[PDB]
């Protein structure tokens, strides 16, 4: 029915994300692997700033800016755990 | 230099998600209604679990299992603040 046209249409969405969320993860390994190479931080709360500002600004709902950041920050606390570990 | 480009990268990456969140979004508002206007639960977590199983099988990496289970909960969780609130 239209529910189930719905989840199948969220599930393409889910799908998206993963691939978008695993090409974010190779990137970031990267740049780990590159401030390894160089002894810069990987901890930035500056550089994190810098994205959920203009993450927030560009939100075009329906989440509300609050959620965009949170669901942002547990991506970015979940790339740490690649940037200081698993990395490019 | 690379870090920069890589950043960029990121960039474009973390604006597509943002992108596709919203989309989702929209998608479990309609969802919502019609669950509403049928008296169905919005609440679902044999729907979740069936979601978190496919994602965990086609993850392709580098993010563990572990952290596509958990990065998921987070927008499910978004997500009901929503099916349960502003719906289409």
């Amino acid at each position: 029915e239209r529910i189930q046209a719905l989840r199948k249409e969220v599930d393409r969405v889910n799908r998206e994300i993963l691939r978008l969320l695993s090409e974010r993860g190779r990137l970031v390994q990267e740049i780990g692997r590159l401030q390894t190479e160089l002894g810069l931080p990987h901890y930035d709360p500056k550089r994190e700033e810098e994205m959920l500002a203009y993450l927030t600004a560009e939100n075009p709902g329906p989440f509300p800016d609050e959620t965009i950041r949170k669901l942002f920050k547990e991506i970015f606390k979940a790339s740490l755990d690649l940037e200081e570990r698993q990395d490019q």
